[PDB]
């Protein structure tokens, strides 16, 4: 329908600024963070399902799926985890500074590896290493499908989703890659990052590859 617009908490805006404007070299850790987040979302729905089995019926398969969309310069990271409601997207992705935002920034300026970002509970924002824009598309059993969108600006939008494929249940991180980071559309490069930083993931990690038939 129509978008609602929200302002980022001052700390989160600062964090995004740091990250988006970094010379940092090890940018590939963004994928470890998103996969770990995906894995956590999958842990949640599975634990929930222990005493509420019906929760799984909206998407019985538990998986992490990565889909490069080279034409649009887009990389998607999807999971069939618990998903997030409209209120969760608003409350947890910007309007309330995470418990570790300022501390991570303090740590960063002291010499800390950007890769520590996950230990501070703000690793979602690492996607800004390789992307200048992001849509978080999410369907929780408890709500309708919604789109959360940010370009690292000081505000984000949340919109009821009438334009994307239905996700049964879970979350798509749709990354609009920067022009210098298009290597992450490549099958070989993706595979390599996964093997190096994400060896111990309990769920299948699927890669969607689009090849011309000869
Ligand atoms: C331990 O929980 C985690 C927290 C608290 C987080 C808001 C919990 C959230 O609400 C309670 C859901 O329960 C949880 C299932 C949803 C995800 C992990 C989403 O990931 C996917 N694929 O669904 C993630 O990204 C879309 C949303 C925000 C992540 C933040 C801002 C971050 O920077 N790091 C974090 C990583 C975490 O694991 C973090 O803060």
């Amino acid at each position: 329908m129509a978008s609602e617009t929200f302002e980022f908490q001052a700390e989160i805006t600062q964090l995004m600024s740091l990250i988006i404007n970094t010379v940092y070299s090890n940018k590939e850790i963004f994928l470890r963070e998103l996969i770990s987040n995906a894995s956590d979302a999958l842990d949640r729905i599975r634990y929930k399902s222990l005493s509420d089995p019906k929760q799984l019926e909206t998407e019985p398969d538990l998986f992490i799926r990565i889909t490069p969309k080279p034409e649009q310069k887009v990389l998607e990271i999807r999971d069939s985890g618990i998903g997030m409601t409209k209120a969760e997207l608003i409350n947890n992705l910007g309007t309330i500074a995470n418990s570790g935002t300022k501390a991570f920034m303090e740590a960063l300026s002291a010499g800390a590896d950007v890769s520590m970002i996950g230990q501070f509970g703000v690793g979602f924002y690492s996607l800004f290493l390789v992307a200048d824009r992001v849509q978080v598309i999410s369907k929780s059993n408890d709500d309708e499908q919604y789109i959360w969108e940010s370009n690292a600006g000081g505000s984000f939008t949340v919109t009821l989703d009438e334009v994307n494929e239905r996700i049964g249940r879970g979350t798509i991180l749709r990354l609009f890659l920067k022009d210098d980071q298009l290597e992450y559309l490549e099958e070989k490069r993706i595979k390599e990052v996964i093997k190096r930083h994400s060896e111990f993931v309990a769920y299948p990690i699927q890669l969607v590859v689009t090849k011309e038939v000869e």
